[PDB]
């Protein structure tokens, strides 16, 4: 249900954003999408949640956000380190979620 | 850090384990393996949790055992539609968690 782009590049030192776009019953529906980095062979790491609330640990050049339908994860100051798959997730109600199929993030 | 077979395969109605292997510090430290269910783009979802418990409303014919260093999680009666990702996870201390690679359940 949640669509991201397969593949994002950026830059060493720079910007990337990468988008994860749902429905109003999702995405537009609530305020509880949330960011997963994925390094290789680790668990999913919790990087936003609530749209743009970083955990304890996550430096603040990973932000996020949301408009309609779509949300948004923006990582500045880009380290060969980000290199991973990034996920999102929303709630959908019913205490259910809706997941991406991740952006393998490259970093050049 | 967990080790899971890439791929495992089973016939129709019939049977299949599949293995998830760790250390004395994850899986032989703690009962406190998770496995999930992954469909294609979908969430992964808990089929089972503390080793061998299911949450509701998953069937008895998923359930998981672990012996030292090993979980196992069985699957009976495959249908069609077990075929999908399986992951495991354990606790290793300190609030985190590791990770398989996962499975790929092929039926025939």
């Amino acid at each position: 249900a949640l669509t991201q782009p397969p593949s994002a590049s950026g830059s060493l030192g720079q910007s990337v954003t990468i988008s994860c776009t749902g429905t109003s019953s999702d995405v537009g529906g609530y305020n509880y999408v949330s960011w997963y980095q994925q390094h290789a062979g680790k668990c999913p790491k919790v990087i936003i949640y609530e749209v743009n609330k970083r955990p304890s640990g996550v430096p603040d050049r990973f932000s996020g956000s949301k408009s309609g339908n779509t949300a948004s994860l923006t990582v500045s100051g880009l380290q060969a380190e980000d290199e991973a798959d990034y996920y999102c997730s929303s709630y959908e109600g019913s205490d259910n979620f809706v997941c991406g199929t991740g952006t393998k993030v490259t970093v050049l």
